[PDB]
């Protein structure tokens, strides 16, 4: 049986490493992207060349706004992502909510606050919520005998949000909501055997900071984070649910 | 000097107790409300009868949506207008208590009812408090240092039990999680202005059963049992506390199924 | 109608401030001390001059070791502290586990060093508070309900910063973690007796300054709120509040009093 | 061939941890206190599958002095780590799994020896011994020339996912696990320069002891949201093995719950 993984923001960096890792374990991967069409398509080509029909790409703005084709809502866009997996392969075993906007929203210095609120909250929290809902709906609608044996949802949280990055309030708030989603979905979906966990990087694949990380005095590589994601999705982690695992080299143990 | 407190959702229950307690300590109180006009106005009459010009009421839907003029009005604007009402009337705003909150189910397992739920639950519990804190801070920043108050305090009403989620209340739980994040982020960012930001998280308070599950007293709490903690955090005796959430839950979060 | 408070390590700094604040609220205070007899006795004199028979002092090494009189165990010494309140005033309403040893135990005539550090650091910060709470609770349980006080409150002095460990203080950090557990465990088990158990965790308070000024100033400057360590009152007022009847629904919780220091990262 | 030292390795989780590390290629030093027969049988099985891949060492990890000047807990702990170096010339992984667990009620409704031994036993096995073991483990790595050091040092502390929602009447045990969490963070920070990772794994309900009426047993496991059952030993041990693998080399100072969502419940 070939399981299917939907990974949002899979075009590069961590999402790509997650997609690659899942692919190496035998998963067919649906690579979501927003603006990185070229990178998403190149990654799909590479995976499909290794194993035919093992990758596809889907475009979607995960910001909490309506888009043009009656306007299309974020929920619809989200359901369409999950549906794309079912239409193409007939299944969706894993969902990795990785796509994320990250930029300042200083409390102390228009409609710029409007798009920021919708973009930061949508990608990091509201979209994951709808995606999880669509994912669960498809599992519930599948007759028990036909269901997969290892449903796993991973939310990409942030090991450092409890020690907030100055000026990033909305982003920090959204990761906070993502943690809540992880616990609430883990509890509510347990009866369907759908595990919901979080993985929270500290500093990874930086585009100074490095020297502050206790372990190795550097930010992590993409694999150092993605291997943890892959492990949580494996059958060896079947009793883990509702938990967030930090992958930060001891950074959250530091103080100013 | 008579300090001013803005309390959202002040018409009844915890909010009213918070408004009353602050009032008893000498604060002039701006009582925010959404649909409880009668209650808000009655509370205002009581406080003003006790001490003239010590209370006012301001209406606002804190849901993350555009309303119609009384161009559409955004939640930010409505939030800035709440803080501005304090400055216009009394020339100051020392304390902000983000208490207003919608709470109802959003089950993952069973269309336009989803969009209003998202905007309502997230707006009242998280987005509105963000904009309110922003407006509050901007007013403080724009005040010349020599004229600023000596005890700025913002309290976010969180929830002691959200880490042990109520089945079927996902959006609400997520919003409180966001509110916790706002508490920490605002406490860090606003420290230079000496604006403290803390949280108070009830377990079971003034239930309209679960009661017997509370380790301490085997009952839900009274409004005062929660409001007194809020008032204390607002006091100069709590001036070194910031970015922390205090549970007022009688040990309920220490339980397991 | 005068309540009694037992405060360990009450001779100076935070403990003194806690004892003074409880005294100002009308409590009679049993001031525990280990090595600071002179300071403890002076504090007692002050309090008793303000209000006769409102203060006493008891000496006790709270390290997890047997002392000389069969040898006396820590538990016995602990029970003896609580008993001292009952013998003198017939009651014990509040217990503040404040006494605490704090020095390095780096991981990277010597057997005596590691052996006494473990007992001292763990005893003062965790084992003694455990036995003191046990003693305190037994006295409440053995009191007929009609005579019991209406506001029993135990406060454990934790540390807002132990989750971001101070390099080289492992045993101390371990003991404070044990103290957090004691707070939650005692809060749950003692709820039926209406004995509230809470923690107060300072960040940097009345910071010891045996170091260059730039270094000392470097440390306080890291605190987001005020860029300074706190005063003793800034911590003690929170303790006093948690002990008051207005905090009677709060139990099993640890309150940070750190000016946002725990929100920082390197 | 890397070496793992696993305390309380004779049965249950420790056995499974020892077996899993063994299946990954580790030589395993199986520590035990009272389960000699079980430890030796486990060693026999491992050595039969791969010669010289297992040894056993006995030690009371309670915070008391033993019979030889009396022997201290620290010495006993240093001796465990040393036994790995003496036999195989290395110690790459340490799993602090041994743990005593029994009630210490605050209220009652010979005597002194039980209180004194409970404190030392519960605290020693769950916290003080792990401390001394980590210290011994670290001293050995520091004394090894960088050129001879292993490339994946990993320490795992077996914590408890449910201690924050205390088991009524288990105060000392709960206190010791809290200390263990502290040790995990403190050691992770201090040993980071030597590339020694220190993490925790905290079970919820695992291979639940069933010395009670079946319905009471069904009742407890049914409180667990995922699967409505306690976990298998492998379900916990596989997570330990994963954290010890090179795939987890950027993870340190973190405690991972393996509780099927139990800590998410409320009464
Ligand atoms: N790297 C780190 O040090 C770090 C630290 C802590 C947490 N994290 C978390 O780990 C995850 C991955 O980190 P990363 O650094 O790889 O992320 P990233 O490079 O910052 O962004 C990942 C992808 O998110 C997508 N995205 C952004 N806004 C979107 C929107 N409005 N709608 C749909 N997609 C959107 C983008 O896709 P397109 O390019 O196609 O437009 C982007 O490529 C994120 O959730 C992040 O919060 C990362
Ligand atoms: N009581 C508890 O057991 C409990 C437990 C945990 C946490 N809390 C938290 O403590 C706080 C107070 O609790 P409570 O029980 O007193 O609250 P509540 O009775 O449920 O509601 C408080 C007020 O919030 C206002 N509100 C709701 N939706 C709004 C919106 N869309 N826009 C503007 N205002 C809105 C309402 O004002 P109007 O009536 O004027 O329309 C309502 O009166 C809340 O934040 C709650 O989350 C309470
Ligand atoms: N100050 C801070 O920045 C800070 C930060 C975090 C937490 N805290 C916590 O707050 C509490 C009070 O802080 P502090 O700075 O005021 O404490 P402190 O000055 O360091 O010491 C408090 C007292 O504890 C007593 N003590 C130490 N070891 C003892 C033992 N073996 N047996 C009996 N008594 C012992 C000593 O009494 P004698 O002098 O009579 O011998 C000492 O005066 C402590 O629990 C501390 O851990 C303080
Ligand atoms: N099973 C669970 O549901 C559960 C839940 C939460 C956490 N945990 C943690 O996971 C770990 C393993 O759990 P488990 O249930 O497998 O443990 P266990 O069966 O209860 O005991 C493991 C071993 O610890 C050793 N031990 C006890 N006291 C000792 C002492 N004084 N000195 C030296 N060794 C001592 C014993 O070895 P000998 O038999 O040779 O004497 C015992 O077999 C423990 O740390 C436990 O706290 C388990
Ligand atoms: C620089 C920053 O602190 C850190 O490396 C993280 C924070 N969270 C992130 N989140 C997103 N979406 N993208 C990033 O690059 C990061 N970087
Ligand atoms: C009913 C629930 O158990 C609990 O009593 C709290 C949770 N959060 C709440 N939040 C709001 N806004 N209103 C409420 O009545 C409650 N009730
Ligand atoms: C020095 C350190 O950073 C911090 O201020 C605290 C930690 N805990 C303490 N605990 C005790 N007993 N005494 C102290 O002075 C302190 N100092
Ligand atoms: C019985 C309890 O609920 C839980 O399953 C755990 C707690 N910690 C434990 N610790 C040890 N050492 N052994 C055990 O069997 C357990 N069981």
């Amino acid at each position: 049986t070939v399981p299917v993984a939907l990974v949002t923001g899979a075009a590069k960096r961590l999402g790509r490493s997650i997609a690659e890792g899942l692919h190496a374990e035998g998963y067919a991967v649906c690579l979501h992207y927003h603006r990185s069409a070229a990178e998403a398509n190149a990654l799909s080509a590479t995976l499909n060349a290794r194993r035919p029909n093992s990758a596809i790409t889907v475009q979607a703005d995960l910001s909490n706004v309506a888009t043009a084709p009656a306007p299309v809502t974020l929920f619809t866009r989200c359901a369409e992502l999950v549906a794309a997996c079912y239409t193409h392969w007939g299944r969706c075993d894993v969902l990795v909510n990785n796509a994320s906007s990250f930029y300042p929203t200083p409390l102390l210095r228009r409609e710029a606050m409007e798009t920021a609120t919708a973009d930061l909250f949508g990608s990091n929290a509201i979209a994951p919520y709808f995606l999880i809902k669509a994912f669960a709906h498809r599992v519930a609608g599948t007759p028990a005998k036909h269901r997969g044996t290892n449903y796993s949802i991973i939310n990409m949280v942030d090991a450092m949000t409890n020690q907030p990055l100055l000026g990033y309030t909305i982003y920090t708030m959204a990761k906070g909501a993502l943690e809540g989603l992880t616990r609430s979905a883990a509890l509510e979906l347990a009866p369907l055997q759908i595990r919901v966990n979080g993985v929270g990087p500290g500093l990874s694949v930086l585009v100074g900071h490095r020297s502050k990380v206790p372990l190795y005095q550097r930010d992590s590589s993409a694999a150092e984070v993605s291997d943890v994601v892959i492990f949580l999705c494996s059958s060896k982690a079947k009793y883990i649910t509702g938990t967030c695992v930090k992958v930060d080299g001891g950074y959250s143990l530091t103080r100013a």
